[PDB]
């Protein structure tokens, strides 16, 4: 597994990455620095590393041996580091917009005393770190307007998508209609998949070199399908998944999400299975969340889960088939053989 | 008031802002467009304008009329919004870090019933659509990557020094000995001053090909000053400024903050006086905030100010007089007049 042989060296990386972003000129935001350094400890390291570290590998794979020098992968290394701040960011912000309890193993940043919605602002600063960190290691590379384009792009959809999300989930607002596959496929797109799939292969492709419109377009039509199942694969887990592994507690349908889960039900049930949805979807109470779960297990949910991860693997495959050259289509197994399977 | 001359045109440009953001080819984002559309009606527009009013302003001042065609004035109308979506960012999430009830003259958006927490998202859409207009508008000119790094900039500062705020002012936390002279400007120098000053005028300097490290380096030394001014005039306005004229009520008391006005009275008040800020600062009880306002005035903070109003007035006129050259003095004195006497 190629993200293990490149795992310690990255993860080491990120004294690197602190330490450059916390120190000597201005000791009067010293406390500041301080917070920052806190924030980046608790909310950057405890994933898996899988968005950035699709970075370091995918580079290694574009980039000739005899131009992976020292300093090249430093910059490989930080854009990867970028690419987890992003996440970071993001995961901060979203936890307290879902009402989140616990993240990667902990309680959410937000829920800690003394943080709350604070957090709004270490959330921002973490987004701020990823500029900082491309113009210390990257402004003089023919790279580095695309990629601060690229990030900031990224977070644009992102956040497209987001709004589609939570307006597709209005608190204590259930309506059913609502959640069709087109609106999910929308929502997924837009909130996961750029930033997830797109983003760190096209920034490797942009530090070896590769631009071209072309390139971007083929490599996008594989990674926003990758990132599609992804999200599904999410939702899955958001009420399926063990959370001693997945490290969080599912919220969606007391957060009345758009999920596939939900949309899958919705696509199956009877008419009296459809009331039952209603009464008990988009409800804090556990009763209620519990019988919503009894539904989708008795439509055997579970099951359709599995039989559309073997189909979307098979057609993840096909489009790299089709849409991988001229690049190696390692760089895209790569990503497909974490993803597959993942129950985490 | 060359503000006057310019701000009809600048309003207009508005229209114009929202139609390019808001639309064609994406029509499954619609939903999340017409959001997007409805918080920038809501937080963009209702302020003075006057930190994007300065980029106008500012460009006629520094470019020749000659260089002042259509084109080029739609791009500094352009990125004077590109300012006023930066503070509306801003705005949107400090109202909820502050626990803010009004802004502008109508109630804070994430009061609004159905917003709530939605609005961190909808604030960084608003940080997003400037480096969307500064792509549509500026990114075939030789000062493209200078003002996306100028904005990337100062937020990071920003950023920082809203760390500093949230700090130095932990609820519940009663700690007066933090509330230093020395911590205030260093907290109003990062939160205020970078961006509602040195952020706008930069950007004109920029745009008419000034990208000197020493002529911005002088800016810098007269417009840090203002922003602190700007700021301590902000922290008086929150207790004592009229809200059907400021456009919000002041929480700084309430919130534990390290404002100018608790700085004053520390360094004025007897042991007995102490003893009565400490027991009654940073609590919501409303008759606790009235004690604290009558312990200021009771040491005469309003005369302090007016005074420490017209010393600084003085100052920074003499700072112009410094650093201004070789811009043309105006382009300070304009922001000056608008801001001293400000009751606003
Ligand atoms: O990890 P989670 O299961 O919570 C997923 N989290 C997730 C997935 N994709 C995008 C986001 C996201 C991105 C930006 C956000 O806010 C931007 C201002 C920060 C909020 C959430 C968050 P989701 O809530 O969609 O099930
Ligand atoms: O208009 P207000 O009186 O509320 C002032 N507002 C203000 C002044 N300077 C900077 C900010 C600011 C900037 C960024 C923020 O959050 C970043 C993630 C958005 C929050 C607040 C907010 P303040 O709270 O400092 O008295
Ligand atoms: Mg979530
Ligand atoms: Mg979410
Ligand atoms: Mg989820
Ligand atoms: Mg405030
Ligand atoms: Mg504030
Ligand atoms: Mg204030």
């Amino acid at each position: 597994d190629v993200y293990a042989q490149e795992k310690q060296d990255f993860v080491q990386h990120f004294s690197q990455i602190v330490r450059v972003l916390t120190e000597m000129g201005h000791p009067e935001i010293g406390d500041a620095i301080a917070r920052l350094k806190e924030v980046l400890e608790y909310n950057a390291i405890g994933g898996k590393y899988n968005r950035g570290l699709t970075v370091v590998v995918a580079f290694r794979e574009l980039v000739e041996p005899r131009k992976q020098d020292a300093d090249s992968l430093q910059r490989a290394w930080t854009v990867g580091w970028c690419v987890e701040l992003l996440q970071a960011f993001f995961l901060v912000a979203d936890d307290i917009m879902d009402s989140s309890l616990t993240r990667r193993g902990q309680i959410c940043w937000y829920q800690k005393p003394g943080v709350g919605l604070d957090a709004i602002n270490d959330a921002n600063l973490l987004e701020a770190c990823i500029y900082r960190l491309l113009k210390l290691y990257c402004r003089e590379q023919p790279y580095y307007l695309n990629l601060i384009e690229l990030f900031l792009q990224s977070s644009y959809q992102t956040e497209i998508g987001q709004t589609l999300d939570l307006l597709t989930a209005p608190q204590g607002n259930v309506d059913l209609v609502r959640f069709t596959e087109k609106r999910y496929k929308s929502i997924v797109k837009y909130k996961t998949a750029f930033y997830s799939f797109y983003l760190p292969i096209a920034a490797a492709m942009y530090m070896a070199g590769i631009d071209g419109e072309k390139e971007h377009a083929n490599a996008k039509k594989i990674l926003l399908e990758m990132g599609e199942f992804f999200q599904i694969q999410d939702d899955y887990l958001d009420l399926f998944g063990d959370p001693s592994v997945t490290g969080k507690i599912g919220t969606d349908i007391q957060d009345n999400k758009c999920s596939w889960l939900v949309v899958q039900c919705l696509q199956r049930a009877t008419p009296e299975q459809y009331q039952i949805l209603k009464e008990n979807y988009g409800q804090k109470e556990a009763e209620k969340v519990a019988r919503v779960k009894a539904l989708y297990e008795e439509l055997d949910l579970p099951a359709v889960f599995l039989q559309y991860e073997e189909d979307s693997y098979s057609h993840i495959m096909a489009l790299i088939e089709q849409y991988a050259a001229p690049l190696p289509p390692a760089v895209f197994l790569g990503l497909a053989r974490k993803i597959y399977k993942r129950r985490k």
